[PDB]
Formats: C-alpha cells, structure tokens, sequence
C-alpha cells in the first residue's frame, strides 16, 4: 500500500490536500493523516482547531467504516511525539509552526480544490462535464440517470447511478482515472469507482 499525507485545514469548513510525505510537510496550526493502509494516524496540531480535528476524525471513521476492520485509526497530540507516526512517516525533526501553515481562514476562501463532473452519453457520444467547484459541489447534484466524477481534493470518486447507461457504466473508472492525467493531479492520486445505493463511507463523509 502506498502511503500517503493529508492535510485537513480551514475555519467555517475543512479543504483536504495530499502533500508531500514528510515532516516538513507538517504544521502545528492544522490536523493531518498518516493513511498507511492498515494503519491510519490522525496528528493534531498543538493549535489545530477544533472543525479541523473534527473533520479529520470524521474521515478516519469513514476510511475504517470502509475498510472493515482491515485499518485501524489512532489519534495522536503533536506533543505525543508518536513514534509510530514518524517512522511510518520515514523522517523526523522540527515542526513548523502554525503562523508557517497560513491562515485557516484565507484557506477557507481560497483552497477550495473539490470539482464535481459528469459523464453522460445521452446524446450519443461520450460528454464529460464540470458541473460544480469547491463549496458549490453538493450532494444534490448526483443525477441517478448518469455517472459522476468527484475530487475530494484527496481522492477520485467515480459514482455510478443506478441508471447509468451500459456504456457509462463500463467506462466510468476510466475517465475517473483520465481526470486525474489532464487535472495535472499526482499520479498515484487514488482513484475508487462506486455504486449508487452503497454505503460509500468516504464519499459520502466529502458531503458532511
Ligand atoms: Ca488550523
Ligand atoms: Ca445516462
Ligand atoms: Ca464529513
Ligand atoms: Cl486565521
């Protein structure tokens, strides 16, 4: 498994980045999660806010909730110093303070990185649309007649309708993963295809 940081940052809500694996990557402002597969580490910021704790632990239920036991998550105060977290994170040393990780609230106006597409071949050719960015993605738009496309800003979803077209359906992951190539994403940006009607833990956790 590849493993991977994420950064939960903001004041009225919660924008999610991968970054870079490292410790510098890290600030003492915001909240961030180790994902290693099996092992899924929360870090709180001695000066995380109180949203950004909460969202991130929202996200390490829904990962678990969607793993089935295969993961488990952990909680851990950057004053822990938690081993755990800084081998599997491969490095160690100071922490950048929270005034080094920008204000939560410019990031709340400015960091909006989730967009919303559909995939739709109702007019008889193959359409992919950006329907919605940032705060504007809402659940409301998923359509049961067609596929759609979301980025977390940590991930790739490709949801099917229930009543998706046979050539949407068979072609929905790969304009899930071809989003990822022309966005200009990282390239092991994870990329999952979902079924309408499932529990769907982390996609459903973007919306809440
Ligand atoms: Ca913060
Ligand atoms: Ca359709
Ligand atoms: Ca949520
Ligand atoms: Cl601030």
């Amino acid at each position: 498994y590849r493993t991977r940081l994420l950064h939960l940052k903001g004041k009225k809500h919660i924008r999610v980045h991968e970054v870079p694996k490292t410790y510098k990557s890290l600030n003492s402002g915001d909240v961030f999660v180790l994902d290693a597969g099996k092992t899924v580490i929360q870090w709180n910021g001695a000066k995380a806010g109180l949203l950004e704790k909460v969202k991130a632990a929202e996200l390490l239920q829904a990962i678990e909730g969607e793993r089935e036991g295969i993961a488990s998550g952990r909680v851990v105060a950057e004053a822990d110093n938690d081993t755990e977290f800084f081998t599997l994170l491969g490095d160690k040393g100071p922490i950048a303070d929270a005034a080094a990780g920008g204000s939560d609230l410019e990031a709340d106006k400015k960091d909006q990185p989730a967009v919303l597409l559909r995939l739709s071949d109702a007019s008889g050719k193959f359409e992919f649309t950006e329907v919605a960015r940032g705060l504007k993605v809402k659940r409301n738009l998923l359509d049961s007649n067609d596929v759609f496309v979301l980025y977390t800003g940590a991930e790739v979803f490709a949801w099917v309708g229930k009543h998706a077209s046979v050539g949407e359906k068979k072609k929905a992951l790969s304009f899930a993963q071809e989003y990822v190539q022309k966005a200009g994403l990282p390239i092991h940006t994870p990329v999952a295809r979902i079924l309408e009607g499932g529990e769907n833990e982390v996609f459903e956790d973007f919306f809440d």
